[PDB]
């Protein structure tokens, strides 16, 4: 089953992250109709040397033949163990002509970011694509979240300077960062404590600030069609326009304050899916932190630790610390996306039946340690700089 320079006229553009495309099929084959596309970027063979030791109680992952079959085994073979098969779809294998590749990378430049444009492509380079289900179909209405990472470090190996670390979540530390590099206009309301805080209430805060800012964390679609949030980037806060139109387009769905009702049923669905527990659980595989697991990379990849307890570990335990630190790099990484047509809203008094499903489930690169470090480094000394602003 092979795609060619014709079919990159039956898909279109759905958004991006940093290393991937999504295009939804508008077709008319029986074997994509609700399907879409992840096509990788490629920035501006399988793994490597580094990798294949790191994986290397890793049969299948180890032997890929391109990196579609290296996505589609990591999330089946490592990541469905874990969650479990009811929100994972590890989606199939889908060849394509490099013709395929240049035609769809051409057709949709004009419907992304130009930042996205600046940093990649896609890449033509492969024979190959993965097509999963467009989970924006089940009238659906379908939500799709980015909690991040919903819990605080306690490590031994976090240094007295860098104590905040373990009393303020990473991503409010993160957003004063990204003002300062003009990546978002305010800070964030969200807070993803209470996300997976767990209590019912805190879970719906969450929901509310996440309407309110949603960044690139919130986004909403009718019949696929984003209604609210960015396209292939994070996008400013809900203004009363914004929200008018919002509340618009939530006419039918919902019978009412429809805009209210939305949330509380959003609310709803992911606190009784109860599905944040276990990624929280996956999230917590960096049981040591960056500023301890980076330790364990250096005799990983046979070089001298530059940042020098650890490193008199057995090497089988800084393998499973660095493996065990990027499957959580993941999960704090992933997206939920809950579809909708069960959930009872009282004031009307409706019923919603609901899936929900993970994605934007990506193997890390483990070179990726490094530039995991500076960032983090990066984090928390503006932190600690913009508190002695007092
Ligand atoms: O480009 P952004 O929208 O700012 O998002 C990127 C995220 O992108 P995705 O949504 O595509 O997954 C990066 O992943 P890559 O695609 O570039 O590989 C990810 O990097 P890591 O998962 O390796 O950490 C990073 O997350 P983070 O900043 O926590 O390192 C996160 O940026 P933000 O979530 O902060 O916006
Ligand atoms: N299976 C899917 N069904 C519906 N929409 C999707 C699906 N996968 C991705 N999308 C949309 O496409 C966007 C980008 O895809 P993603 O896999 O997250 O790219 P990246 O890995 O680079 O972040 C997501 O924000 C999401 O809204
Ligand atoms: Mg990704
Ligand atoms: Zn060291």
């Amino acid at each position: 089953m092979i795609l060619e320079e014709k079919d990159a006229s039956d898909w279109i553009y759905r958004g991006e992250g940093g290393a991937n495309l999504v295009l939804a099929y508008a077709g008319s084959s029986p074997l994509f109709v609700g399907k879409v596309i992840r096509i990788q970027k490629a920035r501006r063979s399988v793994l490597t040397s580094d990798e294949q030791h790191l994986w290397r109680e890793n049969n299948e992952l180890i032997s890929s033949p391109n990196k579609c079959v290296l996505e589609q085994r990591y999330v089946q073979n490592v990541i469905i163990p874990l969650l479990g098969p009811k929100h994972v779809d590890a989606g199939v294998r889908v060849s394509v002509s490099k013709e395929f590749l240049e035609c769809v990378d051409k057709k949709v430049t004009k419907q992304r970011p130009l930042w996205r444009v600046n940093a990649a492509n896609v890449d033509t380079s492969h024979d190959c694509a993965l097509i999963l289900n467009d989970h924006s179909l089940f009238d659906c209405i379908s939500v799709e979240i980015k909690p991040k990472c919903g819990f605080l470090p306690t490590s031994r190996f976090i240094g007295k300077e860098n104590i905040l670390k373990t009393s303020v979540s990473r991503f409010k530390m993160h957003q004063l960062l990204k003002l300062e590099y003009i990546e978002i206009s305010e800070e964030s309301e969200y807070d993803p404590l209470d996300l997976f805080s767990g209590s019912k209430e805190r879970v719906l805060e969450a929901i509310k600030a996440l309407y309110s800012t949603p960044q690139n964390n919130f986004r909403v679609f009718l019949n696929g069609s984003l209604i609210l949030g960015g396209s292939g980037e994070s996008t400013g806060r809900t203004s009363p326009e914004i929200g008018y139109a919002f509340e618009d387009a939530l006419k039918g769905f919902i019978q009412s304050h429809r805009t209210e009702c939305f949330l509380q049923l959003v609310s709803d669905a992911v606190y009784g899916s109860g599905v944040l527990d276990r990624l929280l659980e996956i999230q917590k595989l960096d049981k040591l932190d960056i500023e301890g697991a980076i330790h364990c990379y250096y005799d990983i990849i046979n070089q001298p630790c530059p940042i020098c307890s650890l490193h008199a570990l057995p090497l089988d335990e800084s393998l499973k610390i660095v493996k065990e630190y990027l499957i959580a790099a993941t999960a704090k990484d992933c997206s939920i996306m809950i579809s909708f047509q069960y959930v009872s809203l009282k004031p009307t008094n409706q019923t919603f039946d609901y899936k929900v499903h993970f994605i934007d489930l990506s193997l890390k690169p483990l070179k990726r340690m490094e530039s995991y470090y500076k960032l983090d480094k990066k984090i928390i000394s503006f932190y600690n700089r913009k508190q002695k602003a007092e």
